[PDB]
């Protein structure tokens, strides 16, 4: 089914996600809810939080075609190197986009859609959007990152819209 993403100021965004304590049928059922609602409002990842569910769940999918799933469940960072930055969207803030600052290379360890952990090393646009999904686990958004001038035009934007 599509979830329904939140959308700022709804402070449940700020909530810090549990780990999934094993990955079973209902996690797995978690995930496929998430990249059919990520797929439907053309996003390349999504995470748990933003669909009200408070675990440590991340889809991912940059692939064109849209076959090539990535699923972190408890991701854990072991490393990151570098500076980079991208202009940044997020479904919960609607429609606004930002240059964010990010690390350039990031290498982490997670455990897959059937609960088998594995390490990853990602750089480019799949280590930002790591970054990002990370983030929301965290009760983090991307405009956390930005000057309070910035924050309040970003505010003040999305608060024309939701409606339409
Ligand atoms: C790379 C930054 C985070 C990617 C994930 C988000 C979706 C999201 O809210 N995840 O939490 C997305 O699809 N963002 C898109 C996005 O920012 N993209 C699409 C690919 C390129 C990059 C825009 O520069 C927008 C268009 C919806
Ligand atoms: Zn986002």
């Amino acid at each position: 089914s599509v979830l329904q993403v939140l959308h700022i100021p709804d402070e449940r965004l700020r909530k810090v996600a549990k780990p999934v304590e094993e990955v079973n049928a209902e996690i797995q059922r978690i995930v496929d809810d998430m990249f059919e609602t990520m797929y439907a409002e053309e996003g390349i990842g999504l995470a748990a939080t933003q669909v009200d569910i408070h675990q440590r769940i991340i889809v991912i999918d940059v692939s064109e075609n849209r076959d090539e799933r990535l699923v972190l469940i408890n991701p854990e960072l072991l490393e990151k190197s570098g500076e980079t930055g991208i202009e940044e969207g997020c479904l919960s803030i609607p429609e606004q986009r930002a240059l964010v600052p990010r690390a350039e290379k990031v290498k982490i360890r997670a455990l897959d859609r059937d609960g088998k952990p594995f390490e990853l090393e990602a750089d480019g646009l799949l280590a930002i959007c790591i970054q990002h999904e990370m983030d929301h686990l965290v009760g983090k958004l991307f405009m956390d990152y930005l000057s309070p001038l910035k924050q309040q035009r970003i505010r003040q934007k999305v608060e024309k819209l939701d409606r339409l």
